[PDB]
Parts: C-alpha cells; sequence; structure tokens
C-alpha cells in the first residue's frame, strides 16, 4: 500500500499500541511488512525524509522506541534476533538525535549496535547472525544515500561501509561463501555496490575488484546489472552519475569480446551476455565513449562491436538474446548515436559498417530459411529508414552496390515465401528501397523498374486477403517489370537452384 509520513505515524502508532501480546509467528510477518513499507515511503516521497534530518519529528521516534523495546524482548538472542536486526536498524535511522547520543536507558541500543559491528566482521557467532548483520548494514547504506550531507550517520556510514567487514564479506575475489540457498544474493550484492558507488563516485577500488579478468564472472554479472540500474533508476542520488564511469570503459568492450567468444561455444555466460547486450540497448555511449581504437584502422573497435552483435542475430540457439541484439543494433542506428561511432569522419566508417552489416544479413538470410526470418525482415524495414535519414542529414560504392544488390535478392526471394507476413513486409519495404534511390538523386537510371516499385507500395497497402489472391497480384506485378538487373537475374538463378533441389526432393 501507499504510505506517507503521517500515514506511517498512524501505522506504527496503531501497531505499537496493539503490539502487546501478539502472536510471535504473526509478529514475524508483521515485522516483514513493517520493513517493506518503509522503502515505499522512501521511494515515493523524495524530500520528506530530507526534512526528517532537518526538523526532527520526535513523535515518530517516541512511537518507534516502544516497538524497539518489545521486538528486542522478542529476540531472546535466538534465531529470531536475526529477524529483529533489519527493521531494527531502520528504526535507529528514524531517530536522528539518539545516533549522536549512542556515540541512560539508551544503553540497550548499544547491546545490538556494537554487536552489529561485532557481527559485521564475522567475529565468532554463527553464519546466520553474520548474514543478517550484512543484510542490515546493506539496508543501512541503501537508506543513508538519501541523506544530503547532514553528516549525522554519513560518518557512521563511512565507518561501516569502506570497512572490509562490509566489503571483504561481499566483494571478496575468493571465498564467496555468501549463503547456501542462493550462490550469491545478487540483489544484496547490487544494492551494496550501487550504494557504494553513489556515496563515493570517484573511488574506484570496488569497480576494479570486479572488472578484473581473473575475478569470477559472477562479480561481472553483478557489475553489469549495477550499471544498468544506474542507467535506469535516476533522480534519486541524483548528484552521482555515469559520467565518471565513462572513462572506465576499455575493459567493458574487452569483456564483451571474451564473453562473446565463450558464448559462441558453467552456463551463466548466456545470462551475462544477455545482461550486457541489454545494457548496450540501455546506453549506447558507454562501450564506445572510450579511447577510440576504431581510430586505428587495423581493426575498428566500434566496427568490431557491431560485428560481434551481428554474429548473434541469425543464431536460434539463444533466441531471446537475438531479440535484444536486434533491438540494440536498432538503437545504435539512431540519428544521434551513429555520430558517436567515429569522432572524426563518421560518414565513411558508418556507411562501410552499415553496408557490411546488410551484406552479412542478406547473405545469411538468403542462405537458408529460419524461424525468426519474418521478424528479421521487419527489422530490415527500420534499418533502411534510419540510413535514409542519414543521407538526408548528410546532404561511393567500394562495397555498397554489392550489399545493395544482395538486398533486393533477399526481397525477391521472400516474394515467394509461404508465410503471408513476409510477403507483405518485403512488398512494403520495396518502397523504402526506391525512396532511398530517390534521395540519392529524375531519370532514375540508377534504379530501373521504379514505377513497378511504387506499384509494389500500392499493392502492399490496399488489402490483406488469403494467400492465393495476393499470389496472383504478385505474379502480375512480377510480369509487369521489363528492365533486367543483376539482382533480378541472380535471384532468378538462386530460385531456380532451389527449385531443382526441391523437385528432386519431392520426386524422391
Amino acid at each position: 500500500i501507499n504510505v506517507d509520513c503521517a500515514k506511517l505515524k498512524r501505522l506504527l502508532k496503531e501497531t505499537a499500541f496493539k503490539f502487546k501480546a501478539l502472536k510471535k509467528v504473526a509478529q514475524l510477518a508483521v515485522i516483514n511488512s513493517l520493513e517493506k513499507a518503509f522503502w515505499n515511503w522512501v521511494e515515493n516521497y523524495p524530500d520528506e525524509f530530507t526534512k526528517l534530518y532537518q526538523i526532527p519529528q520526535t513523535d515518530m521516534a517516541e512511537c518507534a522506541e516502544k516497538l524497539f523495546d518489545l521486538v528486542d524482548g522478542f529476540a531472546e538472542s535466538t534465531k529470531r534476533k536475526a529477524a529483529v536486526w533489519p527493521l531494527q536498524i531502520i528504526l535507529l535511522i528514524l531517530c536522528p538525535e539518539i545516533i549522536q547520543d549512542i556515540s541512560e536507558n539508551n544503553m540497550n541500543k548499544k547491546l545490538f549496535l556494537d554487536s552489529l559491528r561485532k557481527a559485521l566482521a564475522g567475529h565468532g557467532g554463527s553464519r546466520q547472525l553474520t548474514e543478517s548483520a550484512a543484510i542490515a548494514c546493506v539496508k543501512l547504506c541503501k537508506a543513508s544515500t538519501y541523506i544530503n550531507w547532514e553528516d549525522n550517520s554519513v560518518i557512521f556510514l563511512l565507518v561501516q561501509s569502506m570497512v572490509v567487514d562490509l566489503k571483504n564479506l561481499l566483494f571478496n575475489p575468493s571465498k564467496p561463501f555468501s549463503r547456501g540457498s542462493q550462490p550469491a544474493d545478487v540483489d544484496l550484492m547490487i544494492d551494496c555496490l550501487v550504494s557504494c558507488f553513489r556515496i563515493s563516485p570517484h573511488n574506484n577500488q570496488h569497480f576494479k575488484i570486479c572488472l578484473a579478468q581473473n575475478s569470477p564472472s559472477t562479480f561481472h554479472y553483478v557489475l553489469v546489472n549495477s550499471l544498468h540500474r544506474i542507467i535506469t533508476n535516476s533522480a534519486l542520488d541524483w548528484w552521482p552519475k555515469i559520467d565518471a564511469v565513462y572513462c572506465h570503459s576499455v575493459e567493458l568492450r574487452n569483456m564483451f569480446g571474451e564473453t562473446l567468444h565463450k558464448a559462441v561455444q558453467t552456463r551463466s555466460y548466456k545470462y551475462l551476455l544477455l545482461s550486457m547486450v541489454k545494457l548496450i540497448h540501455a546506453d549506447p555511449k558507454l562501450l564506445l565513449c572510450n579511447p577510440r581504437k576504431q581510430g586505428p584502422e587495423t581493426q575498428g573497435s566500434t566496427a568490431e562491436l557491431i560485428t560481434g552483435l551481428v554474429q548473434l542475430v541469425p543464431q536460434s540457439h539463444m533466441p531471446e538474446i537475438a531479440q535484444e541484439a536486434m533491438e540494440a543494433l536498432l538503437v545504435l542506428h539512431q540519428l544521434d548515436s551513429i555520430d558517436l561511432w567515429n569522432p572524426d569522419a563518421p560518414v565513411e566508417t558508418f556507411w562501410e559498417i552499415s553496408s557490411q552489416m546488410l551484406f552479412y544479413i542478406c547473405k545469411k538470410l538468403t542462405s537458408h530459411q529460419m524461424l525468426s526470418s519474418t521478424e528479421i525482415l521487419k527489422w530490415l524495414r527500420e534499418i533502411l529508414i534510419c540510413r535514409n535519414k542519414f543521407l538526408l542529414k548528410n546532404k561511393t560504392p567500394p562495397i555498397c552496390r554489392q550489399a545493395q544488390t544482395k538486398l533486393e535478392v533477399a526481397l525477391y526471394m521472400f516474394l515467394w515465401n509461404p508465410d503471408t507476413e513476409a510477403v507483405l513486409v518485403a512488398m512494403s519495404c520495396f518502397r523504402h528501397l526506391c525512396e532511398e534511390a530517390d534521395i540519392r538523386c529524375s531519370v532514375h537510371n540508377l534504379l530501373p523498374n521504379y514505377n513497378t516499385f511504387m506499384e509494389f507500395a500500392s499493392v502492399s497497402n490496399m488489402m490483406s486477403t488469403g494467400r492465393a489472391a495476393l499470389q496472383k497480384r504478385v505474379m502480375a506485378l512480377l510480369r509487369r517489370i521489363e528492365h533486367p538487373t543483376a539482382g533480378n537475374t541472380e535471384a532468378w538463378e538462386d530460385t531456380h537452384a532451389k527449385w531443382e533441389q526441391a523437385t528432386k526432393l519431392i520426386l524422391n
């Protein structure tokens, strides 16, 4: 439920005065709800928590102390004590004066708080107390990033955060004993890392310990997920940002290379690659706002990245990854992002890599029939539009006419495709091809059969019916063309070869 500050006071007051003698197993779920609602109160209301640290409403603390006392009595230092500790911590955050006071009756708070530090180093005790202390401290760090430099617990934050009692339990390159139910609570991990970044942006040890190659790739998954979170969940901790992260980038475009090489051939590499391609979808600049090794021409870095993406779209072993690779390659082709592909002379490198990408796509597409093919075909539509705009925003075929002809080879070869959708999409995107030829220039000697292509646009956008009637319409418009082309002839020969194998197969 939604909970505001006065509403929170009402909730905790009501639960407080009736919180006597309630059932312990009932009180466990009560404590869990009391934990959960506080975060919603944090997230929806931006600055009311800020106000708490300027004008202390002592009524909230007075209400919270009774809950403190009964829950502390409820522990008896048992396993239940663990379930005390997270909500227990939140409470202290809700008493700004007793934090300075704790560092007569307030001595009771000391008997967990120092004990908290005593359990934060994992000194003695059990694993359960250690884990619960870690969860509580992570929630503490997550809370205190909403404070704006009042320094009440920011000094206490610096005490318990950059201590290895927080780090070396979680960010330890070896001994990841974290828990047994899950290999590592990546939500716990991500909250600790993200909070530590948004406290000290220019500190870089915690980035370094996970971006190491000899570091286990679980840390790498944590890092890429955390970067996606920083990309998305903005406006809170608004003063840190990814701009300091921009420079620390070369090992990312490297790590993409090694992980892609592994994913060509445990099993979590798939999830890790999925996360990285999702991040590339999230922000284009990060992998390429870098020292441009694309500038060196022996192997262009941005070109290498694009080819590494393109190697994934035809493969159906990892179909969902193909869906976001699809999307990411679409996003890189945006009007702003392509300028980032090369700081200097972006036009040549952009056109070369776009021509190479269409060549590889059309060759692999005409090579064989795949299940995703129609979707891939739809993708080509958008790709064409973007590069069309590019030339219009700009106003040479070493390879461009080769991939150009290989495009309409695929268009004609899908004009016979059994599925209706592929026929509609190809017969639609013929207009994009002819409109590109229009933007190139009149006489249209560069592209013959132009009026037939406009007629393809019309026959695309009258009507949708059964397969047979559109087949006759396609037959008629194919009959109506008159000027031979290399692409037409090549498509005919390829279809003839396919027909020979098909008929030989059918007869036997």
